[PDB]
C-alpha cells in the first residue's frame, strides 16, 4: 500500500494536485478520496490490464464500506513507466479530475461531503508531490 | 489537527521537502517525523511565542511514547506571516534539516529506523505542498 493522507480539509472549488511515478510494468494504480477509507467520493482507478480490463478508467465511489456502481471512461492518457500529473477538486454537482494536456473527467458527487480530508494511492503509483490550492 | 501522512517510507539519503505558510500571529508549529505518533525520531518544534520560549526552535525524539533529551537551536529563520520550507533527510547517525536560509541542523538519529513512515503537521503551519525525493 502506498501514501495515505488524512486532515487535508480540501474544500469545493479548491484544487488537490498530486504528482506520481506509474511504474514500466504498471497494471494499475488508484487514487482514493473522501472522507476514510471506507467514505470515497471518489475511486479513481486507471487500470492498464486489470480484473478484464484493458486501458480503462475506472471511477466509483465507497460509501459506509459500500462499494457504488462503478462507471467507466474510454480515454486513457495513462502510460506504464511514464509520469502522471492529476489535479483534482468538487462542487455539490460533480468531482473533476483534470490532466495538464486538458483531459477532464467528471465523476458525479455521490456522498456530498463538506471536505475532502482523506487521500490515499495505491498500485502502481509512487506519489512524489502533494500539494493544495 | 492538521496534516498527517503515513507509509511514507523515506529510506536514508531521500529527501522530505515540506512547504507552509507561518500565520501572521504564529505561536508556534510542529513537524513530527517518525514510525507513528508514539514513535518519533524527529519533534521538529519552532517556538515563536510558545511553553514561555520566543523565538527558539525546539527538537525532540519520541520512543514508545516518551519524549528523550531536548535539543533547542539558537538560530531562528522563521517569520510569522511568511512562507516556510523545510527539507528533511537522515542516515544511521543523524537527520538532518534545511532551513529557508540555508541553514543546517544536525539532530542525532535515536530511534534508528529503516525509514520515515510518518509524518504529522500541528499548529500554525498551512501546509502547501509536500515532496519525495
Ligand atoms: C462484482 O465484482 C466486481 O465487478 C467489477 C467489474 O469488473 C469489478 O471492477 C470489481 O472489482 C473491484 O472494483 C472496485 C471499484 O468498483 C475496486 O476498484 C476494486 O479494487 C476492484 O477489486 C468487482 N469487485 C471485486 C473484485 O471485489
Ligand atoms: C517539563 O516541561 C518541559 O520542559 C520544556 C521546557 O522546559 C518544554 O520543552 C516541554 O514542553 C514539551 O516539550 C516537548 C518536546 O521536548 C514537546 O514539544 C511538547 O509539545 C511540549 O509540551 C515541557 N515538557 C512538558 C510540557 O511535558
Amino acid at each position: 500500500c502506498g501514501l495515505v493522507a488524512s486532515n487535508l480539509n480540501l474544500k469545493p472549488g479548491e484544487c488537490l494536485r498530486v504528482r506520481g511515478e506509474v511504474a514500466p510494468d504498471a497494471k494499475s494504480f488508484v487514487l482514493n478520496l473522501g472522507k476514510d477509507s471506507n467514505n470515497l467520493c471518489l475511486h479513481f482507478n486507471p487500470r492498464f490490464n486489470a480484473h478484464g480490463d484493458a486501458n480503462t478508467i475506472v471511477c466509483n465511489s465507497k460509501d459506509g464500506g459500500a462499494w457504488g456502481t462503478e462507471q467507466r471512461e474510454a480515454v486513457f492518457p495513462f502510460q506504464p513507466g511514464s509520469v502522471a500529473e492529476v489535479c483534482i477538486t468538487f462542487d455539490q454537482a460533480n468531482l473533476t479530475v483534470k490532466l495538464p494536456d486538458g483531459y477532464e473527467f467528471k465523476f458525479p458527487n455521490r456522498l456530498n461531503l463538506e471536505a475532502i480530508n482523506y487521500m490515499a494511492a495505491d498500485g502502481d503509483f509512487k506519489i512524489k508531490c502533494v500539494a493544495f490550492d
